């Protein structure tokens, strides 16, 4: 074979000719693999771009290359991520968005990444805080062993508020790892504080975790506690604004009813 050449691809990447990319990429592994080098070196330029081809190579990726990108270059993106360089950390969190769906992940390399885009959320930037939080919420381990609950209810007892939205994301997660426990007293003293928060994100995400929280067999006697969250649920019933908060508010509402009848 003649395939594309590592400096070929670069001018391609450069050039924002993307689509090229990311065909020949999606077509050869060598081609990806490429890629991920230009994600690595020390203009900013190249990395950004790289990134951005990235994220349009693995949004179309099916979930076995996505593993493969995952096991043997997760460090690529975790790298990339930093306070100081937004920009281009905006296209890595992007592209890390796409790799890690619905892509279990081993509790060791879980909290690696987890930790690293927590990190992220010290930074005043809008844009930063919305894409870390859209990566968290992605983000799936493949357990609800010890460590990884313990991680996780040490964020969502921060008094820092987005730590504590990580915490309730990533539990979201690994209610889908959790063969028979809604795992409830991990999360339901600090629950009440996102569904009586004045952004609309945190409410629904509070809503659907008590959702899924609830479809699970309750083996504690958390009576006292459910009834105060289902005053706070009947209440945003009738809560002005999104549509789909008082709905879910409804369906959590009825599923309290069924656990707590």
């Amino acid at each position: 074979n003649n395939p594309i050449s590592k400096t070929e691809l670069r001018e391609l990447v450069l050039s924002w000719q993307i689509l090229d990319a990311v065909s020949l990429a999606l077509e050869d592994k060598r081609a990806l693999f490429l890629i991920l080098e230009l994600a690595g070196e020390d203009d900013e330029t190249t990395r950004l771009r790289a990134f951005v081809a990235l994220g349009e190579i693995l949004k179309r990726a099916d979930s076995d290359l996505r593993m493969m990108v995952l096991e043997r270059h997760l460090d690529v993106f975790i790298n990339a991520l930093s306070q100081e360089n937004e920009k281009v950390t905006i296209k890595a969190l992007r592209a890390l968005g796409y790799l890690v769906k619905d892509v279990p992940m081993g509790s060791k390399t879980f909290l690696k990444a987890a930790k690293t885009l927590v990190s992220l959320l010290e930074s005043p930037d809008d844009m930063m805080r919305i894409e870390t939080i859209d990566v968290l919420s992605k983000l799936q381990p493949l357990e609800d062993s010890k460590l990884v609950r313990t991680y996780i209810n040490e964020l969502v007892v921060s008094p820092d508020l987005y730590t504590k939205v990580a915490g309730f994301c990533l539990f979201l997660n690994m209610l889908n790892s959790s063969a028979d426990s809604g795992h409830l007293t991990l999360i339901l003293d600090e629950i009440p504080s996102l569904l009586q928060n004045d952004n609309e994100f945190i409410v629904e995400l509070a809503l659907d975790v008590l959702e899924k929280a609830l479809s699970f067999p309750l083996l504690e006697n958390v009576k006292i506690e459910l009834l105060k969250i289902s005053r706070i649920v009947d209440g945003l019933v009738y809560r002005e604004g999104a549509p789909i908060i008082r709905l879910k508010a409804k369906k959590v509402s009825d599923l309290i009813d069924s656990v707590i009848s």
